């Protein structure tokens, strides 16, 4: 393979931020 720990690193960062917003957007009034 070519880029594995670098190309997947950006995706791992987006999943970490989404895991915090997705779970929050489901409940709570404002955000």
């Amino acid at each position: 393979s070519g880029s594995w720990l670098r190309d997947i690193w950006d995706w791992i960062c987006e999943v970490l931020s989404d895991f915090k917003t997705w779970l929050k957007a489901k409940l709570m009034p404002q955000l």
